[PDB]
């Protein structure tokens, strides 16, 4: 129950990576399985587990910072954020999209040539029982009653009464107790996590690595070194730019990236995340309410995998593309699901859905033919987009409370 | 609201399943259902509403014991303590399904998937606070354990609001815990209507089903468990010190709600009130106890035992005497966990038939495991009861040791 | 499927069939890519495979009645 | 009546087998004590009727449907 800290993560990934791609090339990915599968699952198992917990009860916490700024300011900050990192990253994943040409061996040209309410979904943030926001998972009320209760709390603190005064810094202990409870197990978990890392990117190697060749492999090198060149040229560009050490923020975020790639999950991780960002030193104020924020609104990824992928299919299907129209269909992506993108295989949903609006629906049996390659593929670029998204959530983080 | 203690359930014992029985007999069974048997479930229902609560309270409090042992520790006894009390019940089963010989009057003889990993990784939850909402015992089991262990990391925290925070919350928690016992007792007051309208009704409808060759079955087991408590459970508290008639004396009340409850988990309030009052500490009994009705086998190993013959020897069959086990242990090993369920003997029962290799389809098979059907509750309370005493049993030997 | 191969769209049928017996499910995305394009032409593929079956029923007609 | 006797043939034991005889012995005796005195009594030959309808009655019996 001992021995070296993260490296042996490092470990785990690596041998993984290497023991799954030859077992899947030599077919025995569903052995893989149905023998390694499970303990990558159990570490993923017990990281949701905390998810619930370890948001509403540090988010009461959370507003104990100043409420009518910090929450109100920070949550306008981390949102314009989002709006100029995003920007960046869908003209760089257009420009990866050019830079690579991943339509060269299909080249298989199918003619053609040819619902969100939105209130109902902004109604929706509001929950109408906590209780069950909270058992039937539900990250995106129970952010706002969380939010709404420790503004209550700091005004019942501010009570003339005594009674109410003493009640009131009890829950509210009480409630921390909790919080900080989870941060607690978030490391017991975390010495489980090599073999979680280790049995994950093994399968997922496996069952979908052996596709990563051809012109499948063209789309893969321009999400991955796309996706690298958002991590060097964006974000530290942005952390050189407001004080934070760019290596420095490498070194304390090292776990949360290496879980957020390996559970290819971006909400399913927030615990490390998020205790990457205690132990980075950012307060629960800022910290609580933009690192779930984040995970649900981030687009740093899909804005980048159905930049080149977009292409992929249009220009597999043999066509012009738009060149330099892209972004037309990359925007418009994006903003159909600027929120709810935290979900894992989430990015191929709306990639399917873009051809709704194209024109070409998914029953042309080549339409479905190309958008069935990157299924093949979809895992391995669903890990690069959410490690590179949660890196953008702690970017954004360690930014604006270094503001505020 | 008031009168005498637990003989006031002893009078609503042996009362209703006179009246109950009396009132089957002459047909009413269906009436005894639709005007008696809802005073009988208010009593599982107020005990079920504790169930949840009086288990996660009380193991978060329950891991303000030594953590790395006591909660490492028993865990690897309470285990092998199951495994060396369900032997002997299968052996005593065994010997007891031959004793007794159900197969006489029928002597009618025709011809003739789980996963485990994927039920391991269940035990893990992956919101606690479903897992507390939507039932679910053995999930909940492990996020307690998991919260208290963290909340003793607290305590020993240099910072002095987090040591502060800490005690608050788990304070909070016993604070629930034990109001959870206050209640345990408010529905004891009730107890002695529960009972006597329980066993009234599971009397009229399948009491004048004990009869005949279907009876054969009935001796085995009551009379093979009854030799469970004497031979097997008293032999381990003599041998361990705490005394044999001073623990029925305190456990009077988890066994006479175990047999009437049917229910090994629905019980478990008044189960660990009893391992309270006996004075085994949170540490130990608020992990024995559910862990106990989830894995326990003494009853499944004893039933399946004389059923699983009844019909193989129904059917006209050998039996294989002497591999009766290589039946009757497959069968507990195929849920060696999830025994807790009410009517879940039944279920492994047809199971195993599925592995024998005579399906239920045969008209003949289906026709003697409906009589076992027939008579299941009545092998169900006895089966629970003796359970419910080897989990305390268990308890009391494990707590008295670490 | 010896017999009944006279229904259109049959073809695309077996052949899916065969990759339940070759070992390659349809379910591995890549082997159901390859399968949605013979999909996208199979009509084309149909036409000339049913005219030469009935260009063959005829044959096998006058050949054996111009025996018995 | 391979099957019908290997399916449900074994099963003709003990009580239940006592109802088979009341049954197989209960309509030979419907046969003979109903049916030929209706056939005597009315002319028609009673083993000239069994001769004659020798097929329908083994066909009846194992076919075990009326209309069919």
């Amino acid at each position: 129950i001992e021995y070296p800290v993260l490296q042996k993560i490092l470990i785990g990934l690596i041998l993984g990576a290497i023991v799954g791609l030859i077992l899947g090339h030599y077919g025995y990915a569903h052995a893989v399985h149905t023998y390694v599968k499970p303990f990558g699952d159990l570490f993923v198992r017990l990281l949701k587990m905390l998810v619930m917990p370890i948001v509403f009860a540090s988010l009461v916490v959370g507003a104990a910072s100043i409420s009518p700024a910090r929450l109100g300011r920070v949550g306008v900050k981390i949102v314009v954020y989002y709006l100029l990192t995003s920007a960046f990253a869908v003209t760089l994943g257009i420009i990866m999209a050019r830079l690579f040409n991943p339509g060269a061996g299909i080249h298989l040209a199918v003619g053609g040539q040819q619902a969100p309410p939105l209130v109902h979904i902004l109604l929706d943030i509001v929950p109408t029982n906590p209780f069950g926001a909270l058992a039937n998972g539900q990250v995106l009320p129970t952010i706002f009653f969380a939010i709404i209760l420790g503004i209550a709390i700091t005004y019942l603190m501010n009570s003339e009464n005594e009674k109410v005064r003493k009640s009131a810094e009890t829950l509210l202990d009480a409630i921390n107790g909790l919080a900080e409870a989870m941060y607690k197990i978030v490391n017991g978990v975390m010495q489980y996590a090599p073999i979680g890392v280790f049995a994950l990117i093994a399968y997922v190697m496996a069952e979908q690595g052996v596709h990563v060749v051809g012109e499948l492999a063209k789309v893969t090198a321009a999400v991955y070194v796309g996706l690298t060149l958002q991590i060097l040229l964006v974000y530290f560009v942005l952390l050189k730019i407001y004080g934070i050490d760019p290596i420095s923020f490498i070194k304390h975020a090292k776990d949360a990236m290496l879980t957020a790639f390996v559970t290819r999950s971006s909400s399913g991780t927030l615990p490390v995340t998020m205790r990457v960002a205690k132990e980075m030193g950012i307060s629960e104020g800022i910290y609580s309410f933009t690192l779930p924020l984040g995970a649900t609104i981030n687009m740093d990824g899909t804005a980048l995998y159905q930049g080149v992928c977009t292409f992929f299919i249009a220009n597999a299907l043999g066509s012009h593309l738009t060149v330099g129209q892209q972004l037309t269909i990359v925007l418009t992506a994006v903003l159909a699901s600027i929120g709810t993108a935290g979900v894992p295989g989430a990015g191929a949903i709306m990639l399917a859905m873009v051809l709704h609006s194209v024109g070409l629906p998914l029953t042309d049996p080549n339409v479905a033919a190309a958008y069935a390659m990157i299924l093949g593929i979809d895992a391995i670029l669903d890990m690069g987009a959410t490690m590179v998204n949660v890196t953008g959530d702690l970017t954004g983080t360690a930014i604006v409370a270094k503001t505020e």
